């Protein structure tokens, strides 16, 4: 149903299923439709809900009538203050397309980081603290269902610039991981791709997203990607220029069934000398505990939230630089704490 | 057949059909196997042919037993001094893999350009002339069969640093184009992606590779990508920051059936001011005649080879910077000249 309104604006009307709650299709009307993105998956639009005037993203993907949609199924399970809400899905135009209708979120971490790096400055550490902590929160939520995003990268970290709320988005590579069932290795964006994936591992874990997260923290301290690989294997070169060649024991922990890369024995660069001189040590320390070769040695997301780097966040006297209070950082559910319930003592200050 | 040799080296032995010549499967033995690349498709290896000691690349793709391999079919038709030779294909390990055996070529244009940009210098224009001319030669060859590479980019331009010979590679996106059969629009690497592709055009031509080639020339003069889009649609933004908004007549030439991008009316930046001050004008001029919105207005590859920018190449007294003579630049076939045979007078100096 394409019509015009009281003011002659082009209104689209569609029959859409709520994203969460009962499978009960209501009619939905939106206008001001424009393309804000595209990829292999399809197009992303901005539109405005008529009824409420709220802004949304609509991700339009092609749907194999016969195949069921992985991304849809995950989006429908998820409800978290740091994950973008699926409000509705619907279908449209002899091929069938799936449309996901999500909260619009005005900025991303990529676009913010660039503003700074183009002006040769680093994001103040309080912005880095707020963003990383919230990302780890989102990761802990989803990893507690065995869901692994597999494309953690700054362009997929939305933020509201006034509240500093972070919403994880683009579950187009997400997948519930299953011990024993193999996974594609060419996944995740080059720079944020965990080393085991570059080695062809098909039996990895949700700890690949922690690496991805480390690459981002690093990026926000550095002002540029830490591992700027030109190609899939050059990435490994770049990881090695910092971490040095891994032990054989590490290379096993990543992928037991691997192949010959045969690179020169380079020695590990000192961590502190990677970053600029005033870089908070707490930050560099956390960085080190994320960017480990041995996937099982990387912190957990809940573990990462608990790191001393995020102590300033747990200060009662903390405010956003614009004077407003911090978004809800402490209101953990049971599902969120499942991975390690006793960490609640640190993550939840009295106040 | 995995064995050991006279010197105890791990020798792999396989049954492989020559790429060119009669369909006659011979035994082939190679050693010194290592991974030099990977992508969605699979892995790329270096190995050494035992018999001759020659180096090769082996691109391993997964083969749907039922689907036939586009890339294989094209590779087998192609034979050109500026395209990487398929020496052999074979199959290996419940899944079947196709292995393509190609001449090893030590360097690429991407890696050479970067060495320079990292040292804040631009490639001498004679290297830009040699590389661009040879690319256009390769493009003219393949376009004379209606084959369109569809992923022209500097990482896919291999070169021997001593001879300055360029071989085009990665035909993983190539396709014999067919009037009235649609083509996927999300193709080609972002920066080198022709505008009509970003507009969703499924009815494009081998003229998209000329665009891509213009983006490379530009890159080599600039020291960095001319159109550094962060996303699929942002690319269009970046193209527009230079060329300015296209007329409605152009937007039709690219895609008659398009959709709402709704961007600001920006004014064309002067061409000369895009590049640095000493940039030879012939270069900027050629660049302008490649990077046109209207696909039919872009030069042809044979046209491009003819352009005055390449006059220095056609000077009898011309040498490589290393003192040695220039590679074979003039030995055009009939197939190469088919698109416009009379250009032969300029392309083929008396000497
Ligand atoms: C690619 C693949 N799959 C999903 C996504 C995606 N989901 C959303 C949700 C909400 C969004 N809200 C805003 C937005 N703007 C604004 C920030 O810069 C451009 C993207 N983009 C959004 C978006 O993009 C992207
Ligand atoms: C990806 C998709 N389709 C094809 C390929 C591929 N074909 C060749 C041929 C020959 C090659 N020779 C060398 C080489 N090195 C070393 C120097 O350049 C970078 C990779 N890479 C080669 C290559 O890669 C890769």
């Amino acid at each position: 149903k394409v019509s015009r309104d009281k003011d002659g604006s082009k209104v689209t009307t569609v029959v859409a299923t709520p994203g969460q709650g009962p499978d009960r299709p209501q009619e939905v009307s939106y206008t001001d439709t424009k393309v804000i993105g595209n990829g292999s998956f399809g197009v992303v639009y901005q539109a405005k809900l008529c009824d409420s005037g709220e802004l949304v993203a609509i991700k339009k993907v092609l749907q194999d009538k016969r195949f069921k949609n992985r991304e849809l199924q995950i989006m429908r399970k998820l409800d978290h203050c740091n994950i973008v809400r699926l409000r509705y899905f619907f279908y449209s135009s002899d091929e069938v397309y799936l449309n996901l209708v999500l909260d619009y979120v005005p900025e991303t971490v990529y676009r913010v980081a660039r503003h700074y790096s183009r002006a040769k400055q680093t994001l103040p550490v309080i912005y880095v603290k707020l963003y990383m902590y919230q990302l780890f929160r989102s990761l802990a939520y989803i990893h507690s269902f065995g869901i692994c995003h597999r494309d953690i990268k700054p362009q997929n970290l939305l933020l509201d610039p006034d509240t500093a709320v972070l919403k994880l988005c683009d579950f187009g590579s997400a997948k519930q991981l299953v011990r024993g069932e193999p996974n594609v290795s060419y996944i995740c964006s080059r720079y944020y791709r965990a080393p085991e994936l570059i080695f062809g591992a098909t039996d990895y874990t949700s700890s690949i997203d922690v690496w991805s997260a480390g690459c981002v923290l690093a990026e926000l301290l550095l002002g540029q990607p830490i591992f700027p690989g030109d190609s899939g294997v050059d990435q490994l070169v770049e990881i090695i220029k910092v971490l040095g060649t891994p032990t054989r024991e590490q290379i096993r922990e990543m992928n037991p069934n691997y192949t010959e890369f045969k690179f020169p024995q380079i020695k590990a660069h000192p961590w502190t000398k990677v970053f600029r001189p005033r870089t908070p040590p707490e930050a560099i320390a956390l960085c080190s505990r994320l960017l480990e070769y041995t996937p099982t040695a990387r912190l957990t997301p809940l573990e990462a939230c608990a790191h001393s780097f995020f102590d300033e966040l747990r200060d009662p006297n903390v405010k956003l630089p614009n004077g407003r209070d911090t978004p809800a950082l402490f209101n953990f559910t049971t599902q969120e704490l499942s991975s390690n319930p006793p960490l609640a003592t640190i993550l939840i200050p009295p106040h």
